[PDB]
């Protein structure tokens, strides 16, 4: 051992530098590795109470009505309107 042997003891020292350097990298990977680890991972969102939903539950009928096809004018009435004694004619 380096105990009772200074001519190894005294070159261990010497490359106790070396070896602060090894020790350097443990502090350098902090600042390196835990240093980058920003991550802002929060999309906790547990609300029930929340319009989170693309399904006419509540109605049920409206949807099969219109078959939720048309996010402009859904199929809502049953009415021959602006289309008695014109348009199916002639085209007039």
């Amino acid at each position: 051992g380096a105990h009772m042997m200074q001519a190894r003891r005294e070159e261990l020292l010497a490359k106790k530098a070396r070896l602060a350097e090894i020790k350097r990298q443990r502090e350098l990977r902090a600042q390196q590795a835990a240093g980058r680890s920003i991550t802002p991972s929060e999309l906790v969102s547990p609300t029930p109470s929340r319009a989170n939903s693309r399904r006419e539950i509540e109605s049920l009928i409206d949807s099969i009505l219109s078959s939720s096809a048309g996010a402009n004018s859904p199929r809502r009435g049953s009415r021959p309107n602006s289309v008695i004694s014109t348009g199916e004619l002639s085209t007039d």
